[PDB]
């Protein structure tokens, strides 16, 4: 009784759509814990491990900007791209994202679903 | 030696719930701990199942109860059958009969064929002035 994707939780009503809950199956397939990825953006996912400082480069820009866009338009996201565990090694990840509006009109959380797939790896 | 996974369970925000949209009738294949700690169903007793069983004050009503708005469930059965999104409000119950106002959020999973292979739904269990109560 597992659940069959990664699930994240960030607040829309802070900036920049912090982490404040991941699933196991996220600890579990990254290799990082809630705790030391909580109050952060999941863009972390896109450096190779945890000391990279640049979004690496077989990671698509131009989905990574459709994200921008869906976040910013309030509207559901789905795709493909790549991301990596804290041991460095990749990780294909299918996502959904979704928002949450309050009763005002106005979001108060994204929902990430994460179906992740491997790969034949280099490097 | 391994720090344990899944330490901060107890602060999901929200119910997760994945349905199986390729079998008939979305039947459950994956609820989380929030789900079954306010809505009093453990995954055993609905896994296999679809989750309109909510709607029903308890386990022992077969049907939904007078008080849960038609309309909002029929937007549901529209944008499950569409293939889009649904957000809403619905009457629910614990499976001790008491109310519960869930902000259901569903959202579909598009699978390689560009076929729908899952709906997730997102449950916040929002304050509510709504009591039925003595
Ligand atoms: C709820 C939520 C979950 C997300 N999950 C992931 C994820 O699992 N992997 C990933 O690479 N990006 C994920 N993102 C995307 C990044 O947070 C970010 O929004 C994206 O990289 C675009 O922003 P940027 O160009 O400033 O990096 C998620 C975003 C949100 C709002
Ligand atoms: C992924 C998913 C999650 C759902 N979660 C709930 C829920 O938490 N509470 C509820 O009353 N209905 C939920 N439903 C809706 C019922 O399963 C059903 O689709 C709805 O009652 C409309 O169909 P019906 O009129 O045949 O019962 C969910 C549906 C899906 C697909």
């Amino acid at each position: 009784h597992t659940a069959p994707c990664g699930f994240v939780v960030t607040d829309a009503v802070e900036p920049d759509q912090p982490i404040i809950y991941v699933n196991t199956v996220f600890e579990m397939v990254t290799g990082y814990r809630a705790e030391e990825v909580l109050g952060g953006n999941c863009r972390f996912l896109q450096c190779r491990g945890p000391f990279a400082k640049r979004r690496h480069p077989l990671v698509d820009s131009m989905v990574v900007s459709e994200i921008r866009k869906c976040i910013d338009e309030g509207i559901e996201f789905q795709g493909e791209l790549l991301n990596f565990r804290k041991d460095g090694s990749p990780l294909m990840n299918r996502l959904r994202l979704t928002p949450i509006y309050g009763d005002d009109d106005t979001i108060t959380h994204i929902i990430g679903i994460q179906f992740f797939i491997e790969t034949d790896i280099d490097l």
